[PDB]
């Protein structure tokens, strides 16, 4: 038998306490009041006395909502400490104005302050009420702050602190508490989140209450623009100064349910098709050829704006859509002339061909373009884009191919045929450059998916699943690098001159393969065909009749095509449907806040001409003040209809009906 | 029972640690009542953690 | 504007009508009284008046639970009609007592009656007291019955057919319609399951309902099943006779859930282990020693049992698991021989080897306990059993093995080189099948992973995704035959001779693929081959200068391609990953009952011995009865406990604090 007693032994109730908590339970008002004059006169019970569970004869008063018990016990003097928080945790109006007109066990640590606690449990009245006094929250340091008070306290006590800057950033990030007591409650709300965001990457632990917090912050800015009921109060909001000036603040905060929200949709689409009053109610017959139409002109429109800014033409370029139409109608025409660019091979460094001479003007315009943006935008911001780094490579590569070029222009001049060049003859590589300068340009074009419905959340779910993608190369790459390293310890004996070869040519891409694992950089190459099938089995034979050496070498081959391909493989399609069906819910949302951010880019003046043209306050914040406070109105009104559309509700009924028993059997009786 | 480790036990935490590893050992030794055994080692776990 | 209006008119209540009904709906009594006395003397109320949601005054009393107000309207003789019914579906005691003691729009169908409804309500207290008078239920006709009044039913109108059948087996079906007014809930509820289930297969519409009928019912016997608290019962309800003949009736109803019982499985692990007391718990290795050492052991155990089945040895072998292990080591050791049998073969019909000569006695035994089966089971269960099919495909291939063997002894003396032979030479005929029969016994191994606790539920899942490949194979050979006989159309025109081909070969099987759609049996293995890749491209060339025709033949090839590849394989990944998440939920009790199936193939006394050793009442009913009735009462309690731990119940609440309110204004007042 297992003998079963109280090891952590309490101070047990007597009869006379035990019965003046149950009379306080049931909420019979006559036996606790007799009861307290009894205790004034006999000192027979201790009105303070806990119960099993710990809690006293006011907390009892207080759980039950019993506000005629809490004053009868508060008007006698009953111990009141700490009280206060479980009225506010409790979101009992009447018991915190009770208690606010007035080392034991606590379920609130000790740095829970009453306006903290109220923040915590997002409650507008209660808030309001601790707010109508003097009441302050500390400020939290930053967040690499290396002052010495921060050093100080976390070597305390890590512990502690650290969930005292949970607890105040919980205050901080309470909705209620940023409607209340925040001159700006959009941005506030944009820079809080930001903030719990930096806080969560930089805290290893607790990142899921950091992350939740800066969610639920962005889902209320997102609220209270959710609350605008007028275009004049939605303009007002995006253009406040600290145009669309607070919607760039959205964006550089990361705000995409801000940014992706309908109203704010409907407003920049209206800004997006300038031109065209009626693109939203037409066929897609009429939009095609009306896209078709703008893009055959757009030279015509580039001259015009060339010419004369102000004319019916001149500033037809200005609008967005417009422009984004010509940019990309130059650039598909860059990409036809690159196609009609490979339609006398013999000359060392000839002089560039019609097609090269017009393909030119354009990689100048290229050039400018992104040196003007580098200078216009900034660094940090021009080095955040990815897309500017395919850019810049691609630049790089042209550079490299002019140069190359004028290079073989200017040191050779015979025509010597190209079966007797120089492996590193400066033609063959300004050519190859050239080629892979072609494939980036056009690979290129995967960013203007973003402008499509269909096409647009498609490329953030593959951009988001590259990064999986990313992850399984690494164990695939160590994988490979280990068996390229064994299978060319095994083979690399007996390599072979290529003069002994069948056609004298040496490595995996010859007609008969050979030699696919005598040098490291040969294996590795063998490895990467054998993933796709192209390399053949007999390349793991060798001239000797060395058996055992071939038959451990196609062991090695065997083990890494199970790895690479049974196992690796499936395991990467697992990892990509799991990531797919996750970013399958907010796939919307990001692909409309990467199309706002395109949008936005065709807004402004400069970078208006495509290449190759380029190288040829105080009423405003009152305003601003009046559609918060009517937004802020709104949303309080919207999320107290929402909450109030538990055990303890039943307690508490139950509560009610034992007092109003009580009391009618009193008066009757 | 986690009222009945808070209660009547030495050390709650050894005892949530052992208990859970029985219930496991059960778990793998009964064929049937698996999944019940699992919940209780579960259990015993989780308590562990919240205290 | 759109005018709104009522279209559908109604009789709209007067004054007096109006305020009576929220009297009624209040709970005011005395006000009600009032208004009944009044109306019996000036007939200025109508008593019977509707409300705008069709309810009368009794129908408001019942939905509120007033019982007072209830008794009220009834001793004034208000209309009654089908308010038994709304009592019934409430799920109130008093109401219906109330009304057991005593054409117009209705919400319940003409053909429900107070018991039917109060079936479909399952609710024991109302049914009990339905039952408690002399009520019947119409007996439902044959599934498939094709008398006079069900054809002149179903064509005179099939929608009210159909709801009066659905109602009827809802009736039945009922839980607490089992538990009472039944001799044999669980024969009851298995049968009335399977009917359920036949009746979903044959009614194409309402397949769903009756589906989720049938799941309750099996659902109701593995709860009564549930109930048993002791082995003597358990073992008392699965030996019942209407041993463990209960068990075996449940298997042929396939009751998963009833038979995979955690009780059961214990009694029937208890029963498959018979020699082992202890093998539940024991080391891995050392059931493995043990079962090794019965395996290799099981000649010894066999010729035991032959020559004195009555000793230590006879009858270890009739224990289940033991004769499990002793078939599984005859098979593998049949296997072993087949392994063998591969390793002079210029004799035309050569005699028999050493390893041919020790086979035979296992096919014979093998033959023999097949007919053996067949014989003692019966046709239909034989030919029920998917496993059969296989078996008799071996036999019969090994039987054309044997003949075909016997004839090229009896026909051929000479040794003559297999080089010349005929293409259909007997001996290699029979070493074809025989080489195929070899495959088939080896992969009879897979219906072994039943035994096994990680092998088994693998095995259920991947043999219910072989209805989802069954499915695609369809469609896969619809589209191959197109492209086949596009493919052959094309180029059937240009078919060489074997002699014009390099090496005498012709087709695909050669080194140098040829005539790959010259013929529509060699474009199918072509397309076929191309699945895998090992059709090369160059077999789209033909010999004469026909460059469009090329063409148009590599355009089918990759069209082809395409949609195998690419879109019916993706889509058949896609629907075995669908299919399989769908039965992984199951997979535990489709295991259970599958090894149940195959322990208790174990438990009969024929087919003791392996191949190819198999070729040299009153009282009970009471008992069960007894068991029964324990099991409906803890049933029945237990229920009632789940269902005890809705708008209406704040509706009740508040009715009867009005009616509080009243009573006391009245009695003080
Ligand atoms: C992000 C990209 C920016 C940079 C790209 C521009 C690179 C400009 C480089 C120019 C050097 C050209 C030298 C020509 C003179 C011949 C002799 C010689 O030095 O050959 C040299 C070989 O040099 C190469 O082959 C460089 C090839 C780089 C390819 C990068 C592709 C990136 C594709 C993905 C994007 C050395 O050979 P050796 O010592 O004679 O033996
Ligand atoms: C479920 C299986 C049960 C049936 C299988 C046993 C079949 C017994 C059959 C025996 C006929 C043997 C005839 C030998 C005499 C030579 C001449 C001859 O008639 O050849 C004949 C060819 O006949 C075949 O080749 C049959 C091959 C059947 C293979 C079935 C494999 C099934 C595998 C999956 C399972 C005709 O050829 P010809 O007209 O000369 O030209
Ligand atoms: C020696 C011989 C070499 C031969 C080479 C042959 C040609 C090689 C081609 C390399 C492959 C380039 C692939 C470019 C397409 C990437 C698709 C990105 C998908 C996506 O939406 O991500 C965006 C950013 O992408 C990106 O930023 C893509 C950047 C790619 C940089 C590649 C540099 C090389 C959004 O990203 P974001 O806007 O959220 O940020
Ligand atoms: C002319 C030259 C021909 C060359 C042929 C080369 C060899 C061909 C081999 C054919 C493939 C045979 C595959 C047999 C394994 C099937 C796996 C079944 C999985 C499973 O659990 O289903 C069970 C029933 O299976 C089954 O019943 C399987 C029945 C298979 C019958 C095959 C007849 C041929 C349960 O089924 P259940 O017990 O619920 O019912
Ligand atoms: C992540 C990295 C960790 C993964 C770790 C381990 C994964 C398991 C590795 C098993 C590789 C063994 C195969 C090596 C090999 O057989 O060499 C062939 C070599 C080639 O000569 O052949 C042999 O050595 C002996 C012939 C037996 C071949 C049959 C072996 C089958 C084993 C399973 C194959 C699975 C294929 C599944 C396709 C659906
Ligand atoms: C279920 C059945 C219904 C499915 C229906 C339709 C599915 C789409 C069919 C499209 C097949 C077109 C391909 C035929 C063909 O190109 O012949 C080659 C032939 C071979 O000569 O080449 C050509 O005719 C022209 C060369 C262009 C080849 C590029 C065409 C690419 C089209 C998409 C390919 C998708 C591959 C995806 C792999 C990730
Ligand atoms: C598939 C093969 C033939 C490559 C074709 C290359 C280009 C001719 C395609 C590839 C991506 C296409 C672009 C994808 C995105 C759009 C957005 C599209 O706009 C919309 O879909 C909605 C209306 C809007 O842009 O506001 C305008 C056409 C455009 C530039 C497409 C123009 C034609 C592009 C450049
Ligand atoms: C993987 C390659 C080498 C093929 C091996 C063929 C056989 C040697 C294997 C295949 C399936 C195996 C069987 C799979 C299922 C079982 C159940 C297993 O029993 C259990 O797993 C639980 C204990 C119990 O049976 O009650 C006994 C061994 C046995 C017959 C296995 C014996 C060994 C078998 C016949
Ligand atoms: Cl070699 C190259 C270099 C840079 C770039 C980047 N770049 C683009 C590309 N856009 C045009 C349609 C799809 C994206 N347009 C530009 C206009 C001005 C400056 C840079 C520009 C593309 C190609
Ligand atoms: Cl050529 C063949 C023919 C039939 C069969 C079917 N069969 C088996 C197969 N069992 C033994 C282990 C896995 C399933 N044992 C038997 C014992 C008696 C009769 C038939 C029997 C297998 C192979
Ligand atoms: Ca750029
Ligand atoms: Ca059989
Ligand atoms: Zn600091
Ligand atoms: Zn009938």
């Amino acid at each position: 038998r297992i003998p079963l007693q109280i090891v952590r032994a309490e101070t047990e109730l007597s009869a006379e306490e035990k019965a003046f908590l149950n009379a306080v339970e049931k909420g019979d008002y006559a036996t606790v009041k007799q009861a307290l004059q009894e205790a004034e006169i006999y000192y027979n019970v201790n009105i303070n006395c806990m119960d099993p569970l710990g809690r006293s004869a006011l907390l009892i008063a207080i759980e039950n909502e019993n506000l005629e018990i809490m004053e009868l016990l508060l008007n006698h003097s009953v111990y009141v400490g700490d009280a206060l928080l479980y009225a506010i945790r409790k979101e009992v109006v009447g018991a915190v104005e009770l208690l606010l007109s007035y080392t034991q066990f606590s379920e609130f640590t000790p740095d829970i302050t009453p306006i903290m606690l109220a923040a915590h449990t997002n409650n507008y009245e209660i808030i309001k009420l601790l707010v109508q006094k003097r009441v302050t929250i500390p400020r939290p340091h930053q967040i690499r702050c290396n002052c010495v008070e921060c050093v100080s306290s976390s070597e305390v006590d890590s512990l502690r602190h650290s969930r005292s800057r949970l607890n105040i950033y919980k205050a901080l990030a309470s909705p209620s508490l940023i409607a209340l007591s925040s001159e700006d409650p959009i941005l506030t709300a944009f820079r809080l989140g930001w903030e719990l965001k930096e806080l969560s990457k930089v805290e290893n632990e607790f990142k899921a209450e950091y992350e939740e917090l800066s969610q639920q912050c962005k889902l209320f800015a997102k609220d209270l623009l959710d609350q605008a009921r007028s275009s004049r109060e939605l303009e007002i909001i995006l253009n406040h100064r600290d145009d669309l000036a607070k919607l760039k603040v959205a964006i550089k905060y990361h705000q995409k349910e801000f940014v992706a929200q309908p109203n704010c949709q409907q407003l920049l689409a209206t800004l997006w098709y300038d031109g065209f009053p009626g693109w939203r109610r037409k066929h897609w017959v009429v939009k095609l050829l009306t896209c078709m139409t703008i893009g055959f002109l757009f030279p015509m429109l580039s001259i015009a704006y060339l010419i004369s800014p102000r004319s019916n033409l001149g500033l037809f370029i200005k609008k967005p859509f417009i422009k984004f139409i010509c940019h990309t109608a130059s650039y598909l025409t860059f990409l036809f002339m690159l196609l009609l660019a490979s339609q006398d091979l013999h000359v060392q460094g000839p002089p560039p061909t019609v097609v090269e001479w017009m393909i030119l003007p354009w990689v100048l315009g290229f050039i400018w373009g992104e040196i003007k943006e580098m200078w216009d935008g900034g660094f940090t911001e021009y080095i955040h884009d990815w897309w500017n780094l395919m850019d810049f490579a691609m630049n790089s590569l042209y550079l490299a191919t002019i140069s190359l070029k004028i290079v073989a222009y200017v040191k050779y001049n015979g025509s010597r045929p190209r079966e007797e060049w120089e492996m590193w003859h400066p033609t063959l590589i300004a050519e190859a450059l050239f080629a892979i300068s072609n494939i980036l340009s056009s690979l290129r074009l995967i960013s203007l998916f973003t402008a499509n419905s269909h096409l647009g959340p498609l490329q953030i779910s593959l951009g988001r699943m590259l990064l999986d993608i990313l992850k399984f190369l690494f164990i695939y790459c160590l994988v490979l690098l280990a068996f390229a390293n064994g299978l060319n310890q095994l083979y690399f004996y007996y390599e072979t001159r290529a003069i002994d070869e069948p056609n004298n040519c040496k490595g995996i891409r010859c007609e008969k393969q050979n030699n696919a694992f005598s040098t490291l950089f040969e294996t590795l190459q063998s490895l990467f065909w054998s993933v796709f099938g192209l390399l053949n089995l007999y390349v793991t034979n060798v001239k000797a009749r060395h058996e055992f050496t071939e038959f451990v070498g196609a062991t090695m081959f065997g083990t890494y095509n199970v790895i690479s391909l049974v196992v690796l493989l499936n395991m990467l399609i697992a990892m990509m449907n799991n990531s797919y069906q996750l970013i399958a819910d907010h796939a919307d949302i990001e692909w409309k806040f990467a199309r706002t951010k395109l949008w936005m880019s065709y807004f402004d003046e400069g970078g208006t001409l495509p290449p190759p043209f380029n190288i040829i306050s105080l009423i405003q914040n009152q305003h601003y003040q009046e559609v918060i406070r009517n937004l802020v109105k709104r949303y309080v009104a919207a999320m107290i209809r929402n909450s109030k559309t538990t055990e303890e509700n039943f307690k508490e009924l139950k509560q009610d009906i034992s007092s109003f028993r009580y009391e009618v059997l009193d008066l009757l009786g």
